[PDB]
């Protein structure tokens, strides 16, 4: 298993069709011990139920709208672990009014403070908290964007914004991290169908059509990503850091198909 | 000349250093009619003498931090004009101490958010808010970025983010305008010093390394950067939207120099 | 006339419809002088047709294929002018069978190597036969290129792999020649109906989806191609170098329309 | 491991400084039988050698220029061997000279053809060739680029042309081959010393300037390409076709730092 005594954070599990599900599936699967985070209480027993069948009692709650909950999950989960040495961010958030339609008809500036500040200032905010207990242990960051952030995508509107934020974010947190032994990388991920892809409005005609374009021609799975994050996680990428890699069957570097 | 009788509104002219001067200039000297923001009553003297000098004596104040003030341009200029051209984004903010030094120590969630709002929400914003006025018209958009949105750079930090941000506002906006006949593009300009330029950390450095090791061995004007702007702004680039052009004398395209 | 005092030498002009006539004729609305190549004695007769209309006399044959025919049309070119401000590759071939079908059946070495000779190796022989003219004079090369250099797309086969080398070739023709007053620009143009378009099997159908995908969901003018090359051959553009402008009316940052 | 059984044929391994070896190593390690190919009858021994330490015997000679040795190689592996689940392009020739200095000086016709047939065309011409072994496999390509194909760099010159050739020849095989069950992915490494490194004019500044200048502060190891190859080559990768990976320690993602 190639993440054998890696200790892996993971943010945004909230159903066994979660791209964060995936992820931690895959990445048990290699041998990483596994942690949790959800959003709001409500949550909480559904994800220790999913986090014990991954064999984790570790599972912490966290809005990353509050800078205390972020520190706090990093404080309460260094009393079990030395150090961290995954840190999955896999949550995005934007009102679902404003992923509806005309772009600049659907977008106010509360509706773009809050998805850039959900989806994207949480990349840096995670990395930022979690500096302590990753730095100097060969370390990984993996976030999950999207399309949006590189092309214009009818209904995505304004996530398309904090997608590019976070991509930039990516970026600049593997300059920042990378003398002290933390890489950050993302994964642009095709169409899945989750809890969250059903506030896009007409959804299912982006997951149609990317099947029926790709090189593949057919969607990619939750195992897919999943796999491709507990690589990015693992010491078998250790030369790459700042990458956004496209696990879409191909379809971003096709046209016309 | 290619703009003539074309009636554009440029924000950000607040010196003739300011790359909106470099752009206002341009457009005038091919025939355009010209109309200014500025962020503060302090500025506004200013603002109207350097327009006076570009024949124009329309001159709103807006602060893109407000919708009331943003909307209120164009109900003002509406009274003058009976659509409009041309928009000139030239506009950005974040907290100096969030430019300088390490990305995340320097980041804040105050300051992402700011960095965010004034530069890169600033632009769905104004193009919402001028469409009445600008659609059916072959009108035209034109937005400064800046290599920060797909490069970690030292120092410039969250703006990049912004920025990255922005550019796929650009896209989106792009998207959402080109039916009824309103193109966007951006630019991606390198250094030139401006009253802006001062809040990076070591700005004069970055000056430096980039005339350097571009292609041309040298930075670019506000000049070079204007007319561009008036090229995209003009019916000679009818055929252009969504894109970012660069204007920094080939630095982004060389590497190892 | 934004390119008043620009002498111009355009490869590829064959008929009314193509590209370099487009630009032809956007760079003599603008002011300039031109001069012309044809590939093969059978066409010179159309040619000098069609440059005397462009109120010149200054036609040469070139077969790109030959250093020796490339290196006589400055030779003789300099006859006549004193420097050479404008150059326009607007060329293009690979064997039609190569441009069908499956991409790895269709191929062949032979093929792959006529397309990259003629296709892309061009642009730098003529860049480095025309350097003693053009260097110095603030001058400016343009060429032509297609989406295909970034993305698979049906049909067009090993011409993607050749428009790659092209883009390339001007990125490194711009680093070289920068320093020394002559920049090098690419534009990749959306579909438009050429001659050389029908060697494309299926061209038709990349036509119809573009203008049907696009933000301005119409296809793009050879005029819209060549004022973006007048522009990129004028010193407007003067801060631009090593750049591909994309002239597809946006489609290239659209997906999922 | 997780190419456990999995058969592969490597290009290129012609030391144990080779990016090849190092792939050759890393997909050993994770259970993968190989077989090899060398140029020339001079290296037969050594490779052979190499290779026996590797656990295989399966040696075959093969000139890239040479359909014929190309198709031989499948002929005679399809002997030992009834399918194919891997093959590894790690393969490049330009001539010294077109290597150094000013890239429009040291480029010449013969060069640049050279340097596209073995460093480009022999992609989709070994991915052509296999394809009868590989097909209906869920099988995949690998091949190795650098960042001349999308920058300008100093010396590298024809070089550039050749990779950008190379990569759109990965995305083309990619959409070829997608509906049949082949996977074909770029890895564009970082500066390494190997044989071929000392061809490009100054090849010891380049190395020193990306460690200087790269997020981890450092120049990548074979084995982190190598690693990295055999994730792209397995099952693990399935989501993933047409992709160029930067295994670079976030070089190309970084500017002025
Ligand atoms: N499903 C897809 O097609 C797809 C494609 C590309 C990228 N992505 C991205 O993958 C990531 C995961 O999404 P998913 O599709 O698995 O959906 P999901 O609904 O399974 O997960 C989204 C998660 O974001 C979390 N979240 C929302 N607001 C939060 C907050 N304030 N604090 C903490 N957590 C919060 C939710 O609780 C949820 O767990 C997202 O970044 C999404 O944008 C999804
Ligand atoms: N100077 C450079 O090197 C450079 C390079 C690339 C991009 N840019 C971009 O060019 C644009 C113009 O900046 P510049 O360099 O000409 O500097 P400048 O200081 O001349 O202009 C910046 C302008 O932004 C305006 N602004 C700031 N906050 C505002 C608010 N809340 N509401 C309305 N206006 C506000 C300022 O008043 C000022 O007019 C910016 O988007 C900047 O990011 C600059
Ligand atoms: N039409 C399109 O949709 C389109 C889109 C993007 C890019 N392009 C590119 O635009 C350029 C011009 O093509 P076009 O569509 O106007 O077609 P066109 O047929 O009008 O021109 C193609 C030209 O290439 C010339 N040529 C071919 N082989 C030659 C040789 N050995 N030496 C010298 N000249 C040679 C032909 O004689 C012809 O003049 C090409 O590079 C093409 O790839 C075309
Ligand atoms: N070393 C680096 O820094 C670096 C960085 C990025 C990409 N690459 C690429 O990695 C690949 C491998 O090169 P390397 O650096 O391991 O060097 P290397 O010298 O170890 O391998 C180069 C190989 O190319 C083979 N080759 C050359 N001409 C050939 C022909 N006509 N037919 C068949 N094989 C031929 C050589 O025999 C040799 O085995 C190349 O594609 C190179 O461009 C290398
Ligand atoms: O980013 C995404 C992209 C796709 Cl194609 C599908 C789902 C995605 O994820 C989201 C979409 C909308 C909201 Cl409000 C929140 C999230 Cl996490
Ligand atoms: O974006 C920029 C990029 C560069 Cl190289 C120089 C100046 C720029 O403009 C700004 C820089 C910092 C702040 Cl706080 C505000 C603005 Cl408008
Ligand atoms: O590159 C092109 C792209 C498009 Cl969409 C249409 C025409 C093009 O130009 C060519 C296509 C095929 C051949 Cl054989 C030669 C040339 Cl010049
Ligand atoms: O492509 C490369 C890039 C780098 Cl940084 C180092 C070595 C490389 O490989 C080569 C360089 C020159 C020649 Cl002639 C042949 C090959 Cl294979």
């Amino acid at each position: 298993g190639f993440l054998q005594g890696k200790k892996i954070l993971i943010t945004g599990m909230i159903s066994e069709r979660s791209i964060a599900y995936g992820i931690a599936k895959a990445c048990r699967e290699q041998g990483a011990e596994l942690a949790f985070t959800y959003v709001v209480d409500k949550l909480e027993e559904r994800v220790r139920k999913m986090a014990a069948e991954l064999d984790s009692e570790l599972v912490f709650r966290c809005d990353v709208a509050s800078d205390d909950e972020i520190n706090q999950v990093f404080a309460d989960l260094g009393k079990h672990w030395d150090g961290l040495d995954g840190l999955v961010h896999s949550i995005g958030f934007a009102p679902k009014e404003a992923l509806s339609g005309d772009f600049l008809d659907s977008i106010s500036r509360e509706a773009f403070n809050t998805a850039h500040e959900i989806s994207a200032y949480s990349l840096p905010a995670l990395a930022k908290a979690a500096r302590p207990m990753m730095r100097g242990r060969n370390s990984a960051i993996v976030a999950l964007s999207y399309l949006g952030a590189v092309r214009a995508i009818p209904n995505y509107n304004v996530m398309g914004m904090a997608k590019a934020s976070l991509e930039a974010g990516i970026r600049f947190t593997a300059a920042c991290l990378g003398k002290e032994g933390i890489r950050c990388n993302g994964i642009s991920a095709g169409p899945i169908k989750t809890l969250a892809a059903s506030g896009i409005a007409d959804f299912g005609k982006l997951l149609g059509h990317v099947a029926a374009h790709n090189p593949l021609r057919r969607n990619v799975t939750i195992e897919e990503v999943g796999n491709t994050a507990a690589f990015l996680l693992s010491d078998l990428s250790s030369g790459i850091t700042g990458e956004i890699t496209y696990v879409d069957g191909g379809y971003s570097i096709n046209a016309l198909s």
